């Protein structure tokens, strides 16, 4: 995240780092079974670390379970970025507390204009590498659907949309991807793309969660 702020500890409790022998992606937490990240996210081998602020050093609130299983979107196109969504399932359940807790998923499409929290452990610098350990966060508003076709002609379909600021300055970026958007206290996108971070005209680009719902009520009924 550029231009954001450290979130707080625990503060957004549905929040997870996933894990591969280092930290590389976010995900939310939707019921104590199961994560939804970005398909682009996808690896062999993740560890899901719930309650995490510091993503190097064990504070005491985390909860480490191993994925038993991941299942990327039937339609993930990963050159478009196309249904850049996949989901996660726990080995064993997490325990639901004031530190870890899920959030819901949308009923309905959020609205242009709304601002939203995106959060991630992802590079904080628009020019250049610095990660952080602590969580950082970022207030962003939900871009007109014209504005977005106009920032990434030829590139956005009905399920994406941009959030940020076209001045640049402030964004999600490397590392933050899989990580929640969060719209009047719903997941309504996952941090999918974008030219560089925090880029002028170059807004950050989202899954659009609420065209995946049925997905995954029925994906979650059924493994
Ligand atoms: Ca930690």
């Amino acid at each position: 995240i550029v231009g954001g702020y450290t979130c707080g500890a625990n503060t957004v409790p549905y929040q997870v780092s996933l894990n591969s022998g280092y930290h590389f992606c976010g995900g939310s937490l939707i019921n104590s079974q199961w994560v939804v990240s970005a398909a682009h996210c996808y690896k062999s081998g993740i560890q899901v670390r719930l309650g995490e602020d510091n993503i190097n050093v064990v504070e005491g609130n985390e909860q480490f379970i191993s994925a038993s299983k991941s299942i990327v979107h039937p339609s993930y196109n990963s050159n478009t970025l196309n249904n850049d969504i996949m989901l996660i399932k726990l080995k064993s359940a997490a325990s639901l507390n004031s530190r870890v807790a899920s959030i819901s998923l949308p009923t309905s499409c959020a609205s242009a204009g709304t601002q939203c929290l995106i959060s991630g452990w992802g590079n904080t610098k628009s020019s250049g590498t610095s990660y952080p350990d602590v969580l950082k966060c970022l207030k962003a508003p939900i871009l007109s659907d014209s504005s977005c076709k106009s920032a990434y002609p030829g590139q956005i379909t009905s399920n994406m949309f941009c959030a940020g600021y076209l001045e640049g300055g402030k964004d999600s970026c490397q590392g933050d991807s899989g990580g929640p958007v969060v719209c009047s206290g719903k997941l309504q996108g996952i941090v999918s793309w974008g030219s560089g971070c925090a880029q002028k005209n170059k807004p950050g680009v989202y899954t659009k969660v609420c065209n995946y719902v049925s997905w995954i009520k029925q994906t979650i009924a059924s493994n």
